[PDB]
């Protein structure tokens, strides 16, 4: 559907938080995770293809608020209530779920190695832990994967 909305203000908010300027890979990486979602559950598709609909909302509204940290954007999940708090956390552990479920289709999509894919989720766990959200911890990661290949 129209849930190209959700992967604009994801990209948007994410690398906004993460300091990093937009990059590529990740945008690559983000719809790769958003279709291995929606190809997971043939029998539900729709239901998650909708549960973005509802999370492409939430990061709209995010961006339309004074919000600089994955702080003040946790306070503003629960201002919104914990439909958007869970749909926020379910969508993020699915993001380390899919690079885990096939590192070599990451490693496809992005042109990386497998060790630099082990990076990708390492660093999205422990983003998840720090409670900033696998996807800003796999933005920053991007960033020195490249530095160590490209420079
Ligand atoms: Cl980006």
């Amino acid at each position: 559907q129209a849930v190209e909305d959700f992967l604009r203000v994801h990209s948007e908010l994410v690398h906004r938080l993460a300091g990093d300027p937009p990059d590529e890979l990740f945008q690559r990486l983000d719809r790769f995770v958003t279709d291995a979602i929606i190809e997971g559950n043939p029998e539900r598709r729709d239901e998650i293809k909708a549960d973005l609909a509802r999370a492409a909302r939430v990061f709209g509204e995010a961006l339309e608020r004074d919000i600089t940290t994955p702080e003040d954007f946790n306070a503003f999940l629960r201002e919104l209530g914990p439909e958007a708090v869970e749909l926020v956390s379910t969508f993020t552990q699915q993001f380390v779920d899919v690079i885990r479920g096939d590192p070599q289709a990451v490693a496809e999509h992005l042109n990386i190695s497998l060790e630099d894919v082990a990076r990708l989720a390492e660093a999205g766990e422990a983003a998840i832990e720090r409670g900033e959200g696998a996807s800003l911890g796999v933005h920053r990661e991007l960033r020195r994967i490249e530095a160590r290949r490209n420079s």
